[PDB]
Formats: structure tokens, sequence, C-alpha cells
């Protein structure tokens, strides 16, 4: 009555009903839901009530070079607000928060709380090391902060509670709606790799086609490892239909029985081809029947450390293979050997995976090394199937802090749809790291049930974990994550609403939409809610009289909204965009690939100014985007100047009107040399470099980003243009072109030396967001093999290809977007 009704609460938190059993053939998931109990109990009773409640926000990672350079006399200043006074305090960079207390308590318990916003300055934390105040270093802005009461613990109440060789018969395939003919392939994988593969004979295709074969395989069923597939595939040659299931289930039993398993349709590898979950949709599609009853050289060093040395993508040879094995013990001793020696297993033999266990029993050195999250991410991707390899890997995951978890939330949540079982080391770790955090815990949520709106062949799998979360997250936040679901899912039914009803922006249009907003404003609409891309702003009431339809092809919607907390320095709006058309699952992986660059250019002093707006997928091709303000679109300079031909002057002309000073036209083309150089190297080694103008976007302040990330004769690595070379002054060489050189090569090379990282990455992201030529790409974009010297012309060269090319590629985009 109480319990089921809260049910229904999650349920529609979550976008899925877990209690569901149409769509089921075991236990598997209401045995994970079960599972997850301990993990998420144990965490909610470990995790610091007061530290969970302010969540601070906080790095131990050097405070950067240039943020140095912005601190004169070891002191930072901070403004401390409290009802209608404000007094400036000198902070040493090394103070703490519960020191600098004191200070304005002797100078003339309460707690420091950022204006206008939910963040708060709390615990055991030099200043520097908030996330906050390093934001606010790097584009030069005071620090507001309000003196007012801890929030309270309570707030976050959680509510109590054999020798024998394999075979399987084949009995028949039947679909409601389809002279060729049609075969049946049954394949026992591991880790993508086919361990033994039987076929059937063709028959004709028709609605019901009837076999009744057994097939059996060389593989013995003592030689079957945990995590192995048994894929079942339909050609008719051309694939059409895929389903699979494990054969050793999540009780280590060995499966058995009757399956009538309904299959997936066909649109080279994705992550959709792994899943255990069968199509949902019965009444539709393809089903299948089937019964299961049943020390060394010199030389051999050198070429063994020949193959530890290659990247990531470069295949081993079955010579290869063969020799990490048998000096597998060697092998052992280097920790970025790990992949490759867990690739050189026959996984179809139980005595080698028996000393394969064995071998892991003595991870010595792989658990003292340092942690590379890019060796780590390698053990986690389609590759392994086998339990305690990933395991290790999760374990590597678990040093790090929460700063670093955000940067690779959303890469390890879509690194689930990888594992051969619901519950899993990772699962239980994106848990536990959800729980102890509050923003880990936000940005969880959205990533989880992101999938499960758009995805039929993992959400039952995303909604175990998120009911996991959510039932141990905390009233405060469940109530949180309710306002903002009601808030979208209002909104997503406008945003549909207005693209139903040319290109051309009518009178009729744009005062429905006003209409809209008004009926909901006064109806069910929250009175505030939470940013889903920004966790710390509370929005408040819409501002109708600056909400319009967008003059484009899919007819966004451009809302902004009054911020609900009134300690705000500014009366800023906070604007989003409501979109759909755009498969914005492709924008959230190449901005988070972006945040990462940042982090990577961080660590060596860079400071590229990309803006890597935020973004979160709600469904199917729709979703919503942080408005960037005081921005626009390249094209839409060159027509207020033009027309429809490009003249190199407008930019530079543009900026200049935009300027007030000198001083700060100065401050806007250093910003543009160091944002183009940004761009220019990210989209290059990402292969989105060859871009229109239409989704370039500069600001007032001189700030150019890319957007529109979604669905990517002559051709360019990246957009460098002859108006952006008028900024940094050459139509010939300039000082600023030197600057900009000067820092693209840098930049390049500084993500070179994390090669590995960024491959799997990129692999990871085609796996999961959108062939083998494909994923190829970026190793010649890194220039794998190459040295730092000849990897510095090579990019210098790329350069140099934009300036022959000149306005060559953006004149045929034009011309392209005009049939
Ligand atoms: C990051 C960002 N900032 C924007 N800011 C501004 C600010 N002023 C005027 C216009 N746009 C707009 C957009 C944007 C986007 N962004 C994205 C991102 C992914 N798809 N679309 N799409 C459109 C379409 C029409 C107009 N704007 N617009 N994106």
């Amino acid at each position: 009555e109480e319990s089921q009704a809260f049910q229904r609460q999650l349920t529609a938190l979550i976008g899925y009903d877990v209690t569901d059993v149409s769509n089921v053939h075991d236990d598997e998931l209401e045995f994970t839901r079960r599972g997850l109990v301990t993990p998420r109990m144990a965490e909610v009773a470990s995790r610091d009530p007061k530290l969970y409640a302010m969540h601070p926000w906080v790095t131990s990672k050097p405070l950067p070079e240039y943020l140095w350079k912005k601190i004169a006399n070891n002191c930072i200043f901070i403004v401390i607000h409290r009802s209608t006074t404000s007094q400036t305090i000198k902070v040493s960079p090394d103070d703490t928060p519960g020191a600098i207390l004191q200070s304005f308590f002797t100078k003339m318990d309460f707690v420091l709380r950022v204006c206008g916003r939910d963040e708060y300055l709390v615990g055991e934390t030099p200043i520097k090391n908030f996330q906050w105040v390093r934001h606010c270093l790097k584009n030069g802005e005071e620090i507001h902060v309000v003196l007012d009461t801890p929030p309270d613990p309570a707030l976050d109440e959680v509510r109590k509670e054999c020798d024998r060789k394999f075979r399987v018969k084949i009995r028949g395939i039947d679909i409601p709606v389809l002279d060729l003919t049609v075969f049946v392939e049954a394949n026992i994988q591991h880790g993508q790799q086919v361990l033994c593969q039987r076929r059937t004979s063709p028959k004709p295709f028709t609605e019901e086609v009837l076999w009744n074969v057994w097939l059996e395989f060389s593989i013995k069923i003592k030689d079957l490892p945990k995590g192995a597939l048994l894929n079942l595939q339909i050609y008719c040659v051309q694939l059409l239909y895929y389903v699979n299931l494990l054969l050793i289930d999540h009780r280590f039993l060995l499966r058995r029985g009757e399956y009538v398993l309904h299959m997936w349709q066909i649109s080279s590898f994705n992550a959709d081809k792994l899943t255990s979950a069968t199509n949902p949709d019965k009444e539709n599609s393809m089903s299948i029947s089937i019964l299961l009853d049943n020390e060394m050289p010199n030389q051999l060093r050198k070429q063994l450390e020949a193959i530890i040395a290659t990247d990531p993508l470069n295949p081993l040879t079955a010579e290869d293979k063969e020799l990490l094995w048998h000096f597998r013990y060697e092998s052992l001793k280097h920790p970025k050997a790990y992949p490759k020696l867990f690739s050189s297993v026959k996984w179809g033999q139980q005595e080698i995976v028996a000393k394969t266990y064995q071998l892991l029993a003595r991870r010595e050195v792989w658990d003292q090394s340092a942690l590379d999250v890019g060796l780590t991410m390698q053990l986690l991707d389609c590759n392994f199937s086998d339990e305690n390899v990933r395991a290790i890997a999760v374990q590597k995951l678990e040093s790090l802090e929460d700063d670093d978890v955000l940067h690779y939330l959303l890469q390890l949540v879509q690194a689930v749809k990888f594992e051969p079982y619901h519950d899993s080391a990772l699962a239980r770790f994106l848990l536990k790291r959800g729980l102890r955090n509050k923003r880990i815990g936000h940005f969880l949520f959205w990533f989880l049930r992101s999938e499960i709106a758009q995805s039929r062949h993992y959400q039952q799998r995303f909604a175990v974990i998120l009911e996991a979360y959510l039932r141990g997250c905390g009233t405060a936040m469940l109530h949180d994550f309710t306002q903002q679901v009601q808030v979208i899912e209002m909104l997503q039914k406008v945003t549909l609403d207005i693209k139903s009803l040319k290109y051309d922006v009518s009178s009729q249009v744009i005062s429905q939409l006003k209409q809209k907003l008004e009926n909901l404003q006064n109806s069910q609409l929250p009175e505030s809610f939470r940013v889903p891309y920004d966790p710390g702003l509370k929005a408040g009431a819409l501002a109708i009289e600056k909400c319009k339809v967008m003059a484009s092809k899919k007819k966004p919607l451009w809302l902004e909204f009054k911020c609900a907390d009134p300690t705000a320095l500014s009366n800023e709006t906070i604007g989003i965009i409501f979109k759909h058309g755009d498969d914005l699952r492709q924008d959230m992986l190449i901005l988070q690939i972006l945040r990462i660059m940042e982090s990577i250019w961080e660590t060596e002093s860079l400071d590229l100014c990309l803006l890597p707006y935020g973004c979160i997928s709600t469904g199917d091709k729709i979703g919503m985007i942080e408005i960037v303000k005081d921005a626009t679109t390249i094209a839409k300079i060159q027509q207020s100047t033009v027309g429809n031909a490009f003249k190199d002057e407008v930019l530079n002309h543009w900026l200049k009107e935009k300027s007030p000073t000198e001083e700060k036209f100065q401050a806007a083309v250093e910003r543009f040399v160091y944002s183009c150089a940004g761009y220019c190297v990210a989209t290059f080694v990402l292969g989105i470099g060859d871009r229109h103008n239409d989704n370039i976007m500069i600001t007032e302040t001189g700030n150019l980003f890319h957007i529109d990330f979604g669905h990517i004769k002559e051709r360019v690595p990246f957009v460098l243009t002859p108006d952006f070379l008028f900024v940094m002054g050459t139509s010939k060489t300039s000082p600023h072109f030197q600057k900009f050189q000067d820092i693209c090569v840098k930049a390049y090379l500084a993500l070179r030396h994390h090669t590995n990282l960024l491959i799997i990455l990129f692999s990871m992201m085609l796996m999961t967001g959108m062939s083998k030529e494909d994923i190829e790409y970026i190793r010649d974009a890194l220039t794998v093999g190459k040295n730092e010297e000849d990897a510095k012309k090579y990019f210098l060269d790329q350069i140099e290809v934009c300036r022959d090319k000149g306005w060559t590629v953006q004149f045929n985009w034009f011309l392209h977007l005009v049939l």
C-alpha cells in the first residue's frame, strides 16, 4: 500500500518498471536487485552525514602554473555576505574554511556557501583545492560566499526495508510478417572471440521454419568458461536477426531447458550485439526455439617488449599470443602488457584458465603500480568477458578521487554494456561512488536514465542499477530528482508540439509557445528545480518574455529561467535549449572527451579555453543544451556583412564592435588564439574537424567553440579559415600566429602523451554511441610510432593544408546546403 506506492514513484523516476517479468527467461535481474541491497546499505551506513549533505567538490591535484600567475602576494580575496552586509578578507591559499570562519569570528557554528548556488566550501581542504575557487580564478572573478546554517543531514533520510561435448537443439524460427533461403548460426562467444561455430542447413524463408536439429559443438562442457555467450544469428548472404544466451548463469549453473527467445533486428561491432536481454516486442519480432539438456634469451625479450610497446589497436598474431603466454611470468612484470597477455589466453580450456587464475594470484606488480586509467579502461571493454580479469581493473579505479570519477563517469556507465552479468564489480563501483557523493550521484542518475529511455537492449540492466542508487540516495535527493523529471517531461511535450506546427518561424507559432508556457507556469510546473547539466544551479520561474522558437531546421525551444536563489550576485537568467532531432548521446560523449582533454592539458599547465557546454540526453533524439551566453554562429557573422562569398576582415571587425576598450579587445584576440588552437587539435584527433561554420560559434569575449556533434570531394583536417587568420593578423606570419602554432604543437604532443587512453575512449565511444576502419583513424591522427620532432612537423603540415585550402571547403559546404 505504502511500499507499492513508493515503487510507482521509483518507476516514475527510472522510466522503467523493474518489477516487470514479461521480458525475462530467468531471475538474473531480480537476483541482481536483491544482490545490490548489501553494497547499497553498506555505503549508506559508512558515509559521513554532514559531508554527504554539503557535498564539497574538491581536487587533490596541484594548482596549474597559469592560475598561480593570477594570484599575487600569496593572497586570495573572499567576499563574505550576511543578510545586508559584506566584508572582504585576505586569505592564504592554504587556509581551511574552518580556520577562515574563525577569522570571521574574531574580527567581527555556521557554514560558507557560494552565493546563488547549492555549493559549500567546507571540510579539511585548503581553499586552493576547491573547484569553484579554481573556476573563479580561471575567469578572473571575485569569490562571493554567504554565511548561513548547514543543511540538516536528517533530510537525507533513507526508507527502511563432465567430459561430454556441448550441444544445442535448434527447433525453429518464426516471424509474423516478413523466395529467399535462410539459415541459423550458433556461436560460443567469449569476449568477442568465437571459440566454436556451428551452422544449420539452408531452408526456404517463410513465416515459420523448423529444423529440429542437434548442433554438436567441438568444445566440451567442462571447457566452458563463466560469461560465455551462445550467440544465435539468422542469415538470409546478409545477417538479419541476433540474440544471446549466457551458457553459465549468475548462479554458476549450466543452462538447461526450453527457451523461446525473441530476437533483435539489424539496421560492424556494436555494444547492442553483446546483450543478454531479449526483444520485449513479442508481437512483431522474430523468435527462435531451442533446447538445452546437458631465463629468456636476449632476442626473444626484444620481441616481447616490442609487442608490449605497441598501441591497443595493433592486433596480436598467433605467434605473438603464443610468446606472451609462454612467458606470462615475465609479462606479468609489465602492467602495460596485461590487456595483451589476457588476450593470449585460450579461454575455451579449463586447465589454461586455471593457470590464468593462478597467475592473477601473483599480482604484486599490478597492485603496486600507479594507476593508469587508459590501461584500466582497456580491461573493461568488449574484449574481456572474464569476471576476475575485469575485477582487477575495477580495483584500480577504486583509488580515483571523486573529481576523477566525474571525468570518466559517462564512459564508465557505458562500459557496463560490456559486462556479461547484470551484477558486476563495475556496477557495484558506480553504485558505491554515486551513493558516497551527491555530484557523482546526480550525473549517475541522468547518465543511467538516458540509456533506459532509449536503449531497449540495456534498459533492464541499467534500471536495476538506478533503482539500486535511488533506494539509498536519500529523501532530499529523491525530491530533487522528482522535480527535475517532471519539468523535462513537461517541456519535451512542448518541444514536440511546437515542431509539428518551410523553415520560416511565423507569428502564429511564436504566440502558441508563449501560450503553452503560460499555461504550464500557473498549473503544475514546480517553483524550482536543479539544472540537470549543472546541479549547483536552481532554476525557478520561466521568463516567458525571453522565450522563443529559433529559426532552425529542427525548430528548438529557447527557454530562460529566473534563479531560485535570492543570494545570487547577478540578475542573469538560466538559458536552456530543448531540441528534438539531434542525437545528443553523441554530443554527450564528445563533450566528455573534450573535458578529458582539458584535464590532460592542465597537467602540462595549459588552458586552451574550450567551451564544453552542458548537455543531457533525455530520450530518443531529444534532450537539453546549455545556452552559451552572448554567442553567435560564424556563418551569421558572414551573413550580416556579406549575405551569401566570404571576406577575411569580417570576424576581426565583429570582435572590435563587441569590445568596449582596447584592453578587453586584446584579451578577446588572445582568447581566440587559444580557443581556436584548442578546437583545432581536439576535432582533428577525434576526426570531427571538417565542419560547416554554421556549427561553429564564438562569444563576445573572443571564445570560439564547436557545437552540434551529431552524425559525423575536397576535405580538411580542421576549420582554420582566412577570417580566423586575420584576427591573428595574417593573410606571411604574425606574433599571434607564431603563438598559435606554438600552442597547437604543445597541445597536440600533450595529447600524444596519452595515446592509449584516447584510443580506448574513442574505441568505446564508437561501440556505445554511434567498423574497424573507423577506429583506426585515431592511430594515424595521433601518429603512433613517430617521435616528437617528426610529429611536431606533421601537425604543422596540417595547419599549412588549411591555409592552402582557404575557403574552398567552406564554400563547398555552403553549396551543399543549397541542394
Ligand atoms: C552551446 C550553444 N550555445 C548557444 N548560444 C547562443 C547564444 N546566443 C544566440 C544563439 N545561441 C546556442 C547553441 C545552439 C545549439 N546547440 C547545439 C548543440 C548541439 N545541438 N545543438 N543549437 C542551436 C540551434 C540554433 C541556435 N542555437 N543553437 N548552442
